[PDB]
């Protein structure tokens, strides 16, 4: 391999992931990687402390192109420069337009079981959230159509909050689910923010489809959110991106960012995005086969030495999301119990919603060796299970 | 010296201060420094990149211990650790608790002139400033307290955005000062945001007396906000902390800034603040020989060679407040005029609002050479009218 994905990064005591931890804890459970960034974004950010004065900065056309580019080369799907707003990140942007486009009380709907954050930035705003379940059924989850639309066409239904691919259950919509979702959202006037964090990270021989490509009968309803930081293990590098089409929304949003405090980038963001996605292609192809060599391990090794759990078939995502519901117990016993009779860490499913309590997710963003080390430790923990 | 204050860094092309300019052009508007920073800080920066992966970070105990042996050191004030709260940034964090400790349509104070970014986020959120203006008299302003406080007890005035010390006037109010205005928005049920961010740049023998310190019951009203941005050069950064007594309060605070998504650090918040504020003393302390220095030359050419402007007399900031108004020009027009004929940038005072737009405010904070050149312009500038 051309980069290191062998060695775990030696953290500072002040990670979440490696901080407060007890003697031989392994943590599988939070959204970061345990591999070193790309060196070419390592090299842009030791260049940029070099200047040695870090006051105000504006976000260049660079930035812009860089977003473009990527997704261009990437996703074949390349959005116009204009339509594009920087935030610090992609959660406070969604909390801000929030408060810009809907009002209190009004309900914002997710299929659940979603990433917990979007319940946070929906009740914590005081708005409702309204959920069109996902059905599971034979170990995949799919869309109620008829169920989604009649909650979209409710009048207090002002916004959805779509997973782009969706966590935790780790799916890439096909093209015609995204622009069908686009078109139900458009013809009941309700504005579609698309959360494409996990949009890099396509395990299989798919792609996204960002909700920016929509045709013109829907793409002025849509919102694509974007950033580097679960693409390239960069959570505090505080960039991302909203790709608008719509210029009034794009510019209500914008200013909704600069009300937050986040719409202004930190001494890194610009330089270290910009190298990211200017020149981290080579190191996410490699990642990619590292996740696919672990899922490939953590999938043959459950099937052949834990049949009581079912690891999801998912197609994007180092998240794996494990149907624990033959072992009859609620997913935060069963990871409490696990981390007391073994050490490793896993999130259980609860603040997922949905059908989370059955399930546990797994970051599989870790050397192999860790990998190992942790299957070993889930296997050791059901047979303890008497 | 012990430290570079002679070379100006060298900007990368989205800098605002040095970003789009013409050759020959001199930026003393922005209130950033031409200084590079202490090595101190740049250390603990390296360090962190060290670690070549960036996930989530949490608020180390040694943050708040840091800011509370700064506070004490340098400002004999040391705030008790568990009434630190971190935030990205000072502008952040008020609008954040605009949201959350007010209600659209109230009334915010402010004291002209003032910062302006703090209209911006008064109005953005939908609240309406309301100001008790500073009285300009004999080349100095005052406080009209019985106005400050009929308007504090108005019952839509919610909150009073303080600067302590205040921007663009340079003014490190005193003990008593900030003491009656804390009380007097305790008693009017009025919080105190206190925006203490150039309370390190105090340059006289009088020092800040930050709202935390005010005598209970009183303290239980106030916010004091801090940050190395200003101090440090610093302002891309985005690391601050809320000083907070009220423990309810704080708690609330913390909330509106994790909800706005200004209450995570990024990758160098911490390392570099832990540094500013545990080694930064002896940079800071050099810092002030050259920007008292700087003053000085300010104060004696143009007193000197341009008596047709006034620089007010002021204990804190590196920025310069200097009435215009015999000039018989508004300070946007005589601004660009200047731009124009001598390359000179500097912020005219309309955006202040108050009476700024009799002023320019003039950064001082940069290299002795690039002081005297700004200044012989400023001349020519004003001579050439
Ligand atoms: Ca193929
Ligand atoms: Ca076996
Ligand atoms: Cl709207
Ligand atoms: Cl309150």
């Amino acid at each position: 391999k051309q980069y290191d994905f062998t060695h775990v990064p030696k953290r500072q005591g002040n990670s979440i992931k490696w901080g407060v931890l007890k003697e031989k804890e392994l943590p599988m459970w939070i959204a970061e990687m345990d591999f070193k960034i790309a060196p070419e974004i390592m090299a842009s950010m030791e260049e940029k402390l070099k200047v040695a004065a870090f006051g105000y900065e504006s976000v260049p056309a660079e930035y812009y192109k860089a977003v473009a580019d990527w997704e261009e080369i990437e996703h074949r799907a390349r959005p116009k420069e204009d339509w594009c707003v920087f935030a610090s990140g992609v959660v406070p942007a969604i909390s801000a337009m929030v408060r810009q486009f809907t009002s209190p009380g009004d309900q914002i709907l997710v299929q659940e079981p979603v990433y917990n954050m979007f319940y946070s930035v929906i009740e914590g705003n005081g708005r409702r959230v309204i959920s069109s379940d996902l059905i599971y059924e034979n170990s995949k989850y799919s869309v109620n159509w008829a169920d989604l639309e009649e909650k979209l066409a409710t009048p207090s239904v002002r916004m959805m909050v779509f997973c782009n691919p969706h966590n935790p259950i780790g799916y890439a919509w096909s093209e015609e689910e995204v622009k069908r979702i686009a078109e139900l959202c458009a013809k009941h006037q309700v504005l579609l923010i698309s959360d494409e964090i996990h949009g890099d990270l396509v395990l299989t021989d798919e792609d996204i489809t960002p909700a920016f490509t929509v045709d013109w009968d829907a793409k002025n309803w849509v919102v694509s959110l974007i950033s580097p930081s679960k693409t390239f293990n960069l959570a505090a590098l505080h960039a991302a991106c909203a790709i608008i089409p719509n210029p009034d929304l794009r510019a209500r949003a914008e200013e909704s960012f600069f009300l937050a405090g986040i719409g202004e980038p930190n001494l890194l963001a610009i330089p270290a995005a910009i190298a990211a996605y200017e020149e981290g292609h080579d190191w996410l192809r490699e990642l990619k086969q590292v996740l696919r060599d672990n899922f490939a391990y953590a999938r043959e090794f459950l099937a052949k030495e834990v049949p009581e759990v079912k690891v999801l078939d998912s197609n994007a995502s180092y998240l794996a999301w494990v149907d624990i519901s033959a072992l009859g117990m609620n997913a935060e016993d069963f990871c409490k119990y696990l981390r007391e009779k073994t050490g490793l860490i896993i999130s259980a499913g609860n603040g997922y919603r949905g059908n989370g309590h059955e399930f546990v997710r797994i970051n599989l963003a870790c050397p192999k060796e860790l990998v190992i080390d942790g299957m070993q430790r889930l296997k050791q923990g059901v047979l303890n299970l008497n």
